[PDB]
């Protein structure tokens, strides 16, 4: 039952540079990973690059560079981007890696031996930009790169082309009943629920067999050869999906480089994924194809697929530019708070500033300053509380209930709802402080201040602990200001109210230090 918590992002295409969609997907992956480490579990978080296929090769042809140099360069830009964004991903995987290819061949061979791969033809539409097979119902009319009539995808609006090849075929049609059993037996396996319902409808309709090879010429020879048939290459998505299996089997050193590939996945206790984070654009591949391959191979199926609301891939939005302007943690807070499982979000500077000023500065920041202020907290310590009033007890109840509420939300996972829950408590704590007016209590009633101050400090600690996956740097600052011992900054034991004992001294002040500075 207890294993390493395995969380993954999709592996991104290297045809263009890093951008918001990749940053978001990896941010979600990172936060889930961070939450489970704070909870005290073992974690392996995976991200990477999808480097083979027609469109990557063509993207490299256009830049007058060999596919090897082009992919190695762009992968480097992705790695730099993720270091810059301050993630805590455990490993970065590239499909060009030899161990990955080893695993692909191994999986391919398994599927072939079970009788689930046969030689056939695909005659039909294809989107090179989505590397996706389409039926005629998923295309319509549109405009070429030059401007002529042509066909485009209803899915993405990218150009389609007709394909008539002799291909290796995966017997996907044979897995319809089993996939439907899987979805019905595990009704939390796809999130959010309306995307779960979408998948089920699709599979109910019926499943065609799936092309899993292309002729080597079509792919510009930039792909993995099919075992025992050099004229064919492995489909970029069988290749790409398999990264999760590869990553589950790689021992990794202290610096982050891969070292060794185990034979049996159970050695490392990662497979299958506990959470696959993906965009909505790639749901069919993760919820239909991937499990069908795993069923064919007799491999365990993933627990959860979370499909967020942005399609994974004169109006620029540069994450690193904005994080340099508003702060890293602040931008992360905004991206995770502004949207759930929909595109709609006012990603404007007006709204980024509204939430920076309203929530992060006025609600969280102001509250940290009030409970550490030398005017209010005169001894610079956690006081021992006196007797609790019924109003005190109501706030204490909220703080006690928060961990279990936030835990359920983080496990769904619905990170927006987990933030909202924490901030509801932060608002309540502010309301309580304005009622008790502890600044007045310093002169008039000191025994009472002890109680008010203790509750405020402990509320700030518990909320900050649950926000630490969202605001990893600022949570450390906050804990330093509160003087929270290092041991108390993680572990489910410290989700409990009263974990930091009275008499703990605060961290020292800096002359005019601000936590979140208000902009405009
Ligand atoms: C197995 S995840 C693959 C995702 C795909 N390379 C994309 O960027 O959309």
């Amino acid at each position: 039952v207890e294993k390493v918590f395995f969380v993954t992002s999709p592996i991104y295409y290297v045809n263009a540079a890093p951008h918001i969609g990749h940053v978001y997907s990896t941010l979600i992956t990172d936060v889930i990973g961070r939450y489970h480490r704070v909870k005290g579990e073992r974690v392996f978080a995976l991200t990477g690059t999808d480097e083979h296929g027609q469109k990557v090769a063509e993207a490299a042809k256009q830049k007058q560079v060999s596919p090897y140099d082009f992919t190695t360069a762009v992968a480097g830009e992705f790695k730099k981007c993720f270091e810059q964004m301050d993630y805590s991903i455990d490993y970065f995987i590239r499909t060009t890696n030899e161990q990955h290819k080893a695993v692909v061949k191994e999986l391919w061979t398994k599927l072939e031996q079970k009788g689930d791969i046969y030689l056939g033809r695909y005659e039909g539409w294809y989107s090179i930009s989505d590397e996706s097979f389409l039926t005629p119902q998923n295309i319509t009319d549109g405009v070429d790169k030059d401007g002529n009539p042509c066909k485009v995808s209803l899915e993405s609006g990218h150009v389609v082309t007709w394909v008539s090849e002799e291909n290796y075929m995966f017997r996907l049609s044979a897995f319809r009943e089993r996939l439907l059993e899987w979805y019905h037996a595990n009704p939390g396996c796809i999130v959010p629920e309306f995307r779960r319902r979408e998948v089920i409808r699709a599979v109910e309709k019926g499943l065609p067999d799936l092309s899993v090879s292309r002729a080597r010429a079509t792919l510009h020879n930039w792909a993995i050869p099919v075992p025992g048939n050099p004229d064919h290459c492995v489909y970029v998505w069988l290749d790409a999906l398999t990264n999760y299996l590869t990553g589950s089997r790689l021992r990794v050193d202290e610096s982050g480089k891969e070292v060794s590939l185990v034979d049996d996945f159970n050695e490392l206790e990662r497979f299958p994924a506990d959470v696959h984070v993906i965009g909505k654009d790639i749901l069919k591949f993760h919820a239909i194809y991937w499990p069908a391959f795993l069923l064919s191979a007799g491999l365990p199926l993933p627990k959860k697929i979370v499909a967020h609301g942005w399609w994974t891939k004169g109006n620029v939005f540069d994450p690193v530019e904005k994080a340099e302007e508003f702060g890293y943690d602040a931008l992360k807070y905004f991206l995770l708070r502004e949207s759930g499982f929909s595109d709609d979000g006012d990603y404007s500077d007006k709204n980024m500033i509204a939430r920076l000023n309203g929530e992060l500065a006025d609600t969280l920041g102001n509250l940290v300053m009030r409970c550490t202020s030398a005017k209010i907290n005169v001894n610079g310590e956690w006081p021992s509380p006196a007797a609790y009033t019924e109003e005190d007890e109501s706030l204490i109840q909220l703080i006690k209930d928060l961990p279990g509420t936030a835990d359920h939300y983080y496990l769904i996972p619905d990170i927006q709802k987990a933030i909202i829950a924490v901030f509801d408590v932060l608002r309540a704590i502010n309301a309580y402080v304005t009622d008790m007016a502890p600044w007045k209590l310093v002169k008039t009633d000191p025994e009472r201040l002890r109680t008010v101050l203790y509750i405020t400090l402990e509320g700030v600690r518990v909320t900050t602990l649950l926000l630490s996956p969202i605001l990893p740097r600022k949570s450390v600052v906050i804990f330093d200001m509160l003087g929270v011992p290092e041991v108390h900054r993680k572990g489910i034991e410290n989700f409990e109210f009263g974990a930091v004992p009275p008499g703990t001294r605060l961290g020292p002040a800096v002359e005019g230090e601000v936590l979140f500075s208000k902009r405009s």
